[PDB]
């Protein structure tokens, strides 16, 4: 079989790229290791930047989002017995963020693709990439037990943190930047109404806590935990008790608790590779970079990588300007590093780090006091949170 663009991975990045390309008339095939069900079981993201929202509209998949998504104009940070609201809309010059689950976004994309008739191969096992620096690269995979070959012009590596694509680039060509944090987030999804109409990020001596939501009757909570913790050691009641201990009394008092629909621990880390391409292979999303969840940027950065790749692929196919593809990495990395810096900052000021001295603890507290009390300081948080413009 042959196609124009082979896409490895049917997560948000691959699906969104596939939809945009299909609409523009560029044939593409998506190869996914897992089943549609497994992919749909991943909870993950809840916060979307306006840029991503606009990209979903451009891809023609925003009906349900426009209907069910919750537009947020502010967010709160709680620390040292204070609750500060950052008016995102006012301080960012009118921008806002939208709360709509990643599960929902993926479901919408999957249905759109399904309907268009575009090719998607689930349970594509043993994916291998070949002749990346040739004029004719190809992908091999096994379906049932037979090895099939897919010829194409370009390959988009949208296979996430553990994908094969990044591993297919000669190690000596890539420079890696990584930072592993000494804690993870224990998340809990409950069919309960959220404690607040806006998100609450809390810095507490016991550790970080976050109050988020999916809708008016579905909530998502997180608490910072050591990497040595096992989700089996955390019953629902232990979670609720701990959550309450980290929130302001007035907030903890209004909390409606309930059995969890999903519980899991996500370790925190930063990871960037340079460049993000090799020959005819281009990396996008988590395959190229990981950001801690604190700044709500992961999926959002996948969106800008995809928007950039789609636009450059259009110029190459439609305008015959293939040389522009060499600019992919430079363009993406400018936005990536800025979102990485923001996510790193948010993580450092909101969490409790082990073995930090008195001086560091006071500086952490003063960072919050300063940034949440100065108009210029609040503006730096707001413009970064709603999302820096796409280039
Ligand atoms: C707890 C948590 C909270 C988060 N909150 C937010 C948020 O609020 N906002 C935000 O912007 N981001 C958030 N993120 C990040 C966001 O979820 C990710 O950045 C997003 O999932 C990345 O999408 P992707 O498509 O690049 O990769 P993934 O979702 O990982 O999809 C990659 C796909 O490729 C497939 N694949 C892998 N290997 C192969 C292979 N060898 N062959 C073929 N297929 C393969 C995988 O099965 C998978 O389906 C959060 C993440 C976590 C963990």
């Amino acid at each position: 079989m042959k196609t124009q663009v082979a896409i490895i991975g049917a997560g948000p990045s691959g699906l969104l790229l596939g939809q945009l390309l299909h609409k523009a008339g560029i044939d593409n095939v998506i190869l996914e290791r897992q089943t549609p069900d497994y992919v749909l079981g991943r909870i993950r993201a809840g916060v979307l930047e306006q840029g991503m929202v606009d990209l979903l509209r451009e891809a023609g998949v925003d009906r349900r989002m426009a209907r069910d998504g919750l537009v947020h104009e502010g967010v709160e940070i709680a620390f040292a017995g204070q609750r500060r609201r950052i008016d995102l809309k006012r301080l960012s010059g009118g921008k806002t963020v939208t709360v709509y689950g990643q599960t929902e976004v993926t479901r919408d994309l999957m249905e759109a693709r399904e309907a268009s008739g575009a090719t998607t191969v689930y349970q594509a096992a043993e994916v291998r990439l070949h002749d990346l620096q040739g004029e004719r690269p190809y992908v091999t995979f096994e379906r049932d037990g037979e090895r099939l070959r897919l010829d194409c012009d370009y390959i988009a590596g949208c296979d996430g943190a553990h994908g094969i694509s990044r591993q297919s680039i000669p190690a000596e060509r890539l420079k890696v930047f990584e930072r592993v944090y000494p804690f993870g987030w224990l998340g809990l999804l409950a069919d309960t109404p959220p404690v607040s109409h806006e998100l609450i990020y809390a810095n507490h001596p016991r550790g970080f806590a976050l109050c988020s939501q999916r809708s008016a009757t579905r909530s998502r909570y997180y608490v910072q935990v050591p990497l040595t913790e096992k989700v089996e050691d955390w019953s629902d009641e232990r979670f609720w008790t701990e959550l309450k201990a980290r929130l302001p009394a007035e907030v903890a008092e209004k909390l409606v608790t309930g059995p969890s629909l999903e519980k899991s621990i996500a370790p925190l880390r930063s990871f960037v590779v340079e460049p993000m391409q090799h020959g005819r292979l281009f990396l996008a999303g988590d395959a190229a970079h990981i950001v801690p969840p604190t700044g709500a940027k992961g999926l959002n950065l996948a969106a800008s990588d995809v928007s950039t790749l789609y636009r450059l692929l259009l110029k190459a196919y439609r305008e015959g300007r293939g040389e522009l593809l060499e600019r992919y990495s430079a363009i993406c990395l400018r936005r990536i590093w800025k979102a990485e810096r923001f996510s790193w900052w948010m993580t450092s000021v909101l969490h409790r780090f082990p073995d930090t001295d008195a001086f560091s603890q006071r500086i952490q507290q003063t960072e919050l006091e300063y940034y949440l009390g100065s108009e210029a300081g609040l503006a730096t948080i707001a413009e970064n949170y709603v999302g820096l413009p796409y280039e």
